[PDB]
């Protein structure tokens, strides 16, 4: 899938280098709260400045401003300070990503220097539409278009899209790019290697593990799984889904999809024709509401759960369900969280199973994460949750696709 131009292939040398990265990091009061897809990135731009590159600008959008800048709220200038620290080199950002200012201190800048540009979606041309101050839903003028986007085409003399998050995103600096050479990065080639290999020639048994809060966003995926692998886990808050059509659990005020719901019997039909065994959990953790410090219960099947209450997280015989499938498996395929992880009340499943899938990768195990201290502890821990769903339902990735071919 990488028949195109990538950056191994690429003569850097002296060479100015723009490249869209993904810098897209959880945030916390403007405090990283996970560097994964920004360490993911350093790969790419030590061989541009080992290969005596003379700048690499480096370009992201940061959550989804709309087209609107919100320095307050959206700016990558956190990732530039660590950026700094895990490259070992000063990192040069810049208050904005096109325009006279950008393009003169991206004209010709001292040697080996690295330039982070501001969030992309300040401006309405990266998307090709915005929003404003109430519902005000903007559209981008196609000259306007042209010119950010021959303003990004000025600030490096190659192109590099190591950007494998923001792949399924068909904007202006993922796809819009007049440079002669568009090479593809080390991350978006690893990236596209760890899948492709996994849905080409799989070991087996192969497990998928799918978690999310509803089915109905899920069909295409499972669908399209359910043709490859041997074994699946519906976990988390779409699994109601599945137990009050299949099981009449009662599920209190947990999670419904009535969409899916109308669907699940044509999932299981199909899992079934082709021999796949569904293991959806059989007890909850459950909560009087949905935060973080709710009164916390416990629930099965067989016992439902009381009326108010909902299932945030799954409990120990599910677990142990789980860790059964995970056993079996020579791959693995984890998209989507089994429970509300991010409340530690709410987090053991999720926490119980990576630690089944760590000890499955010891064993020789395939394990593909998705999205604590994992990175290490598995094959291959993806920077691009929302694009690998998208490759795995056979979708088109406009990223890789505007790539420079051979």
């Amino acid at each position: 899938l990488s028949n195109k131009l990538t950056l191994d292939k690429l003569d850097v040398k002296g060479k100015r280098v723009v490249m869209r990265v993904d810098f897209n990091v959880p945030m916390k009061n403007n405090q990283i709260t996970n560097n994964q897809r920004i360490k993911a990135a350093v790969p790419s731009i030590k061989f541009c400045l080992d290969n005596g590159a003379k700048s690499v600008v480096l370009m992201s959008h940061l959550g989804r401003p709309d087209g609107v800048p919100m320095p307050d709220k959206y700016s990558l200038e956190p990732v530039a300070v660590e950026l700094k620290s895990l490259l070992g080199k000063d990192v040069l950002f810049l208050k904005d990503c096109v325009g006279p200012e950008v393009e003169k201190a991206c004209a010709n800048p001292a040697a080996g220097s690295v330039i982070l540009l501001e969030n992309l979606r300040f401006h309405v041309e990266e998307e090709g539409k915005g929003k404003d101050a109430s519902g005000n839903k903007v559209k981008a003028e196609p000259a306007k278009i042209e010119a950010f986007r021959a303003s990004l085409s000025k600030l490096g003399d190659v192109y590099v899209n190591d950007a494998f998050g923001t792949a399924h995103r068909a904007h202006s600096s993922m796809v819009g790019v007049n440079l002669p050479q568009k090479a593809g990065g080390f991350l978006m080639k690893k990236e596209l290697n760890y899948f492709a290999k996994a849905l080409e020639s799989p070991e087996r048994p192969f497990l998928a593990i799918l978690g999310g809060a509803k089915v109905a966003d899920k069909i295409q995926l499972i669908n399209n799984m359910l043709d490859k692998v041997n074994e699946m886990i519906i976990g988390g808050g779409m699994a109601f889904t599945f137990l009050k059509v299949l099981n009449n659990m009662e599920i209190g005020t947990s999670l419904f999809d009535e969409e899916g719901a109308k669907i699940v019997k044509d999932l299981m039909s199909k899992a079934e024709k082709n021999g796949v065994k569904i293991t959806l959990p059989v007890d909850f953790v459950t909560a009087d509401k949905f935060d973080e410090n709710a009164k916390t219960g416990q629930a099965t099947v067989a016992s439902g759960i009381p009326a108010g209450w909902m299932g945030l997280d799954c409990g120990p015989e599910s677990s142990k369900k789980y860790a059964e499938a995970v056993t079996r498996a020579k791959q693995i395929v984890w998209n989507g969280p089994v429970g509300v992880f991010e409340w530690e009340a709410f987090a053991r499943g999720t926490k119980a199973l990576m630690d089944e899938v760590v000890k499955a990768t010891s064993r020789g195990c395939i394990t593909i994460i998705g999205g604590w201290n994992t990175e290490d502890k598995v094959s291959h821990v993806s920077t691009g949750g929302g694009a690998s769903l998208e490759l795995l339902e056979g979708k088109v990735l406009p990223g890789v696709d505007a790539l420079s071919n051979i």
